[PDB]
């Protein structure tokens, strides 16, 4: 699709069998969920947002469908205000800006 | 232009007769720019995403040229670490995300 930002560019994702909503996010570099249960091992990662930096739990190559689309990547898990769809999968799913 | 996402979407700005560079950010309401000087009268705001929150200073009517594009809005100034080009601004030189 080609997608105007007059309203937030929520999608629906879908991973570990869940549904959930997310933000295709440009200024991501990564993608970072709220608070949920991946299967396998996690390593720490320190991610600097508007206010400063946080600690999350980095999952590597997980599975997630993103607005139909399917990818496989690092998801990091943590206290984020909106789930965030970040460059890492952004690219995985052929998306571009443009004007 | 067509701006591919495997790394950050810079470009530059040009805000209150100065060149910044700034992010193309779709995750982003506002626009919010490092602190700087800006004309006018302004109002005090916080702003919350990773890290927790920030205060800024919101200017209305401010023009931007955004790779060399004018657009007017909002913008908001404050210790962001990153120079950020949100929604607010982008709708206005017809950005778009498409994959
Ligand atoms: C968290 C989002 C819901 C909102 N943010 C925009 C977001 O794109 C920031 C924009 C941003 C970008 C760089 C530095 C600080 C903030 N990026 C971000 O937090 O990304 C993190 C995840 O990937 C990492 O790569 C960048 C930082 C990491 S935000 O900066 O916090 C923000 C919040 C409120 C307003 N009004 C305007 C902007």
């Amino acid at each position: 699709p080609q997608i105007t930002l007059w309203k937030r560019p929520l999608v629906t994702i879908k991973i570990g069998g869940q549904l959930k909503e997310a933000l295709l996010n440009t200024g991501a570099d990564d993608t970072v969920i709220e608070d949920m249960s991946l299967p396998g091992r996690w390593k720490p990662k320190m991610i600097g947002g508007i206010g400063g930096f946080i600690k999350v739990r980095q999952y590597d190559q997980i599975i997630i469908e993103i607005a139909g689309h399917k990818a496989i990547g690092t998801v990091l898990v943590g206290p984020t205000p909106v789930n965030i769809i970040g460059r890492n999968l952004l690219t995985q799913i052929g998306a571009t800006l443009n004007f």
